[PDB]
């Protein structure tokens, strides 16, 4: 019944990476985040997002399956890393909303920080109403 398509912002070595050294790590429902937990001196974000997204008929796209979200610091080192446990629905846009939120606060408390994303990124961000905290320029 879906119309579905397969948008990546990564190839697969850049999608399995694995986080170096200890982490901290979040619940929200059917996410779980897991981010570096020596994150001093993190310049900067770059969020690259791989995923299975529903198409809508009217064109309009939602995420039915991330496959991973990667979070990188200036120096290209992977800081934080977005999975999920179960095809999402409508119902889990409360607790990614909130998840990503802890992603970004971790980082950017003082809301100061330059935060770029890649083009499926940008859409899985603007669906879980985060799209504001970009600085794309």
């Amino acid at each position: 019944h879906p119309i579905e398509v397969v948008l990546r912002d990564m190839n697969n070595k850049d999608a399995r990476q694995k986080i170096k050294d200890e982490v901290n790590t979040q619940k929200e429902g059917k996410f779980r985040l897991t981010i570096k937990r020596d994150i001093r001196n993190v310049l900067s974000l770059r969020v690259l997002v791989n995923g299975t997204f529903l198409k809508h008929p009217n064109g309009d796209k939602s995420l039915s399956t991330l496959h991973r979200l990667n979070a990188y610091d200036q120096n290209g080192g992977l800081v934080a890393k977005l999975v999920a446990t179960d095809d999402l629905t409508v119902e889990d846009e409360k607790d990614g909303h909130r998840i990503l939120n802890s992603l970004f606060e971790r980082f950017d408390e003082g809301h100061s920080k330059p935060i770029r994303a890649a083009e499926t990124a940008v859409g899985v961000l603007s669906q879980f109403g985060q799209e504001h905290r970009l600085s794309p320029e």
